[PDB]
């Protein structure tokens, strides 16, 4: 079938879109190029919605039948429950899209009368009718890039397609617990959303350093969402209540899966009817976990099939990466196209081949690389990292246009022990929230597609919990890593690193004059930028931090908000 049917109706905006970059002093700080950057906006919708449209093909074979088979049964020791209102209330994003039916986000976190009854109708409806599709809303993502000299062109938007805000509380109610222990139980070490990305680190590191000859490569999927049938989300439905759960949990997730999962109606904001899906929705709750479990489950019958030696694979949602013992180098380019030919009879078929890589520095999982580099002893210190160039991008329209998703202070959090984060974003940062006068105020980012919140002063202990002490104190990069860095800079038109060092120096003596939390800021963050370095060492707070399922929680990506 196709992914999806249209009717002619446009894909229209909510709100006023904005396609250029901002001449402005304080964005010109951070890049010079601004003509290079751009945001997607619904202008480009029509032409994403060509890309993601076409027919699926799948035939499965006893490969994929057994894999199935194993994974039922794993799922069968999970044991879940109902979350309450008041729990999955909780869970919901301040600035969450509101419902048409008269309330919002806030008055969902408040748990307002109007808000928790329009609830629980919704809810009492999806036990007593399994069958009526539920509305979707389809909009186009407004996300920015930088153009890219090797691609053409600049992006098309990617597009979202959700349910309203009274159905993504009860999805929350159904299957939030689900999505926190069904794919560590199916997939174990395998699920990558469980791990921090020191975490990450430590488990690549680990698969490739267990293989005698190892050979690594990513399977980029070609849309991987319009990929999945309705017989995938169907046999998701069947994994998921392969688990222990209530009666009343079967039915509201039996009846999700009918009414909204496996597809249904596409509505532009206009509230016109745009179009019919039956592919996996990109904006409902199971999203991240569904295409986790789904391309687990087609990945590992390829490997099967294709004769992959010892696979260890890590999955993020439609991002795989799969570590393996290297047959010799003819061998394993037959046995990747081969593994592409099942993944194309199962229903993924690749955007780019994948290509046999032997250095794990170049093995890419969800845009992002193992590195290496010195700690203050001279240690080898092993950590996660990626081309900056986006993460600069989005940063630089942060400071000019107003957004409820802080991305720079995401990376700072992911990406602390990078260069680029610690020179560029650190610097580049404090200095505005120092001018703003605004340094404690609480900030939501994304991480993993999931929201949080946190206050930059909380910074050095944070960063010190995810990544230890040393991540304020690299240094001797890689050529590759520095070569890419320079090189991002040089295209953005920023300023190069030496430069920042030099602004460094100012911001880091700035916070220190303010004492208190801001000084420990400046002496942990920035002591990168002195010769005459501090000894460093551990932060009381750091130890006090609830972390240990800090990025679990998120659930690969969705609706789903945690404050720090």
């Amino acid at each position: 079938s196709m992914s999806y049917s249209w009717t002619g109706a446009l894909i229209t905006p909510c709100s006023p879109e904005e396609e250029k970059l901002p001449i402005n002093p304080l964005s010109n700080s951070l890049l010079r190029y601004h003509n290079k950057v751009y945001c997607t906006t619904t202008k480009s919708a029509s032409l994403r919605a060509k890309k993601v449209t076409f027919d699926r093909m799948q035939v499965l074979d006893s490969y994929y039948d057994s894999v199935l088979k194993d994974i039922k049964l794993a799922a069968s020791k999970v044991t879940a429950r109902l979350l309450t209102m008041e729990e999955a209330c909780q869970l919901t994003p301040p600035h969450s899209a509101r419902s048409k039916y008269g309330f919002g986000a806030k008055e969902v976190r408040s748990l307002s009368g109007r808000a928790v009854n329009h609830i629980k109708s919704v809810w009492k409806d999806l036990l007593e009718d399994s069958e009526t599709p539920i509305p979707t809303t389809i909009m186009a993502k407004n996300e920015v890039f930088c153009v890219d000299p090797t691609k053409g062109g600049k992006k098309a938007a990617r597009l979202i397609v959700y349910p309203d805000l009274g159905v993504r509380v009860c999805e929350k109610m159904a299957l939030y617990d689900i999505t926190q222990k069904l794919p560590q139980a199916v997939m174990g070490a395998s699920y990558g959303f469980q791990y921090s990305p020191a975490q990450r680190v430590e488990f690549l590191l680990k698969a490739w350093a267990e293989k005698k000859d190892p050979m690594g490569f990513s399977y980029d999927t070609r849309c991987f969402d319009s990929t999945v049938t309705e017989r995938d989300i169907r046999t998701e439905e069947s994994i998921y209540r392969a688990c222990s759960l209530p009666e009343e949990a079967h039915t509201a997730i039996h009846s999700l899966t009918e009414r909204l999962y496996v597809g249904g109606p596409m509505f532009n904001s206009k509230g016109q009817t745009c179009g019919y899906r039956r592919c996996r929705a990109s904006g409902v709750l199971t999203t991240s976990m569904g295409n986790t479990i789904t391309c687990y489950v087609k990945a590992l019958a390829a490997c099967k099939a294709a004769g992959i030696i010892a696979p260890t694979m890590l999955v993020c949602g439609d991002d795989l990466v799969v570590i393996s013992e290297s047959q010799g180098t003819e061998e394993d380019e037959r046995n990747l196209r081969a593994f592409t030919e099942a993944m194309t009879r199962y229903s993924a078929p690749p955007g780019d081949p994948p290509r046999p890589e032997y250095d794990l520095e170049l093995i890419t999982s969800c845009s992002s690389n193992v590195s290496v580099a010195l700690g203050p002893q001279g240690r080898r210190r092993y950590y996660l990292t990626r081309d900056p160039t986006t993460p600069i991008a989005r940063a630089a329209w942060e400071t000019v246009r107003h957004s409820p998703i802080n991305s720079w202070l995401g990376n700072i959090i992911q990406y602390a022990p990078t260069i680029w984060a610690r020179m560029v974003l650190m610097t580049h940062f404090f200095s505005i929230l120092m001018a703003q006068d605004t340094l404690d105020q609480n900030l939501n980012f994304e991480m993993y597609g999931a929201v949080y919140s946190v206050s930059p002063l909380d910074l050095p202990a944070i960063i010190e919990r995810l990544h230890g002490l040393d991540a304020f104190s690299l240094h001797t990069y890689t050529p590759h890593e520095l070569t890419r860095v320079a090189s991002a800079l040089r295209k953005l038109g920023a300023p190069p690193l030496r430069a920042w060092k030099s602004r460094a120096r100012a911001v880091r003596a700035s916070l220190i004059s303010r004492g208190g939390r801001a000084a420990v800021c400046g002496r942990y963050l920035f002591n990168w930028a002195v010769k005459t370095k501090l000894k460093l060492t551990p932060l009381p707070e750091a130890r006090l931090l609830d972390l240990s399922s800090w990025f679990t929680v998120g659930a690969g990506g969705g609706d789903i908000y945690h404050s720090v």
